[PDB]
C-alpha cells in the first residue's frame, strides 16, 4: 500500500455533513463507507440516507447512539435510498423505506478490520473508506481546529466517523460536525505511536461494506 491515500482525490467522498445534537454518528459513518464503495465499484458518487438508518436500524437506539456494523448489515440485507429521497431530519421517526419506492443501492455484506492493529486498518483504508470509532467527548477533540491531532484523549470510544485516507504520521477522518469543525470538517489523527488502542481509541471497532 502507498505512503498517501486520500479517497477525496478519487472523487469517492461526498460533502461534509452535520448530524446536529442527534446521536446519529453511527449512521453518518456507515453512509460515508457506502458512498465510497458504490463510487469504487460503479464509478458514480451518490449521497445515501443517514435518516433511513436512524429510523430503520432496530439494533441501534436512534439519536441515543447505535452500531455502524448493524447499519451496514441492514444495507447488505435490504439496501439504502438516495439522501435526496430520504433526507436527514436530526430526529428519529418511523421507518419510511417502503413509502419511498425501491432502494437506490445495496451491498453484499459487512467485514470487521482486525481490531487494535494499525497495519490492518491502513490496509482496509487503502482499499476503501472505513467506519472507525474514537473518543470525541474530550474538549481537545471538540475544539480541534487543524494540524495532526495527538490528543489529549482517552480510549473510551463514543463517536463513529469515517477513515477516508492516511499519510506517514496520520489517518485522515471525515467527521459529521459540519465544515466549520477541524480542517473543513476533517481531522488528521496521529498514527504510529505503538499504542494498540490507537490515538483516542481509533483502532477499537472498524467495519467496511463488501460489494462484488
Ligand atoms: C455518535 O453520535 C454516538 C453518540 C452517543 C454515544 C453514546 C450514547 C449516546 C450517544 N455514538 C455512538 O453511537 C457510539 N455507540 C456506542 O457506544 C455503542 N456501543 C458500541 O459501539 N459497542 C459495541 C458493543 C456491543 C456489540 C453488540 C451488542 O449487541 C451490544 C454491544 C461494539 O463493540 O460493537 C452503544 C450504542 C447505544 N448506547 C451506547 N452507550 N453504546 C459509537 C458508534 C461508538
Amino acid at each position: 500500500i502507498p505512503e498517501y491515500v486520500d479517497w477525496r482525490q478519487k472523487g469517492a467522498v461526498t460533502p461534509v455533513k452535520n448530524q446536529g445534537s442527534c446521536g446519529s454518528c453511527w449512521a453518518f459513518s456507515a453512509v460515508v463507507t457506502i458512498e465510497g464503495i458504490i463510487k469504487i465499484r460503479t464509478g458514480n458518487l451518490n449521497e445515501y440516507s443517514e435518516q433511513e438508518l436512524l429510523d430503520c436500524d432496530r439494533r441501534s437506539y436512534g439519536c441515543n447512539g447505535g452500531y455502524p456494523w448493524s447499519a451496514l448489515q441492514l444495507v447488505a440485507q435490504y439496501g439504502i435510498h438516495y439522501r435526496n429521497t430520504y433526507p436527514y431530519e436530526g430526529v428519529q421517526r418511523y421507518c419510511r423505506s417502503r413509502e419511498k419506492g425501491p432502494y437506490a443501492a445495496k451491498t453484499d455484506g459487512v467485514r470487521q478490520v482486525q481490531p487494535y492493529n494499525e497495519g490492518a486498518l491502513l490496509y482496509s483504508i487503502a482499499n476503501q473508506p472505513v467506519s472507525v470509532v474514537l473518543e470525541a467527548a474530550g474538549k481537545d477533540f471538540q475544539l480541534y481546529r487543524g494540524g495532526i491531532f495527538v490528543g489529549p484523549c482517552g480510549n473510551k470510544v463514543d463517536h463513529a466517523v469515517a477513515a477516508v485516507g492516511y499519510g506517514p504520521n496520520y489517518i485522515l477522518i471525515k467527521n459529521s460536525w459540519g465544515t466549520g469543525w477541524g480542517e473543513n470538517g476533517y481531522i488528521r489523527i496521529k498514527r504510529g505511536t505503538g499504542n494498540s488502542y490507537g490515538v483516542c481509541g481509533l483502532y477499537t471497532s472498524s467495519f467496511y461494506p463488501v460489494k462484488n
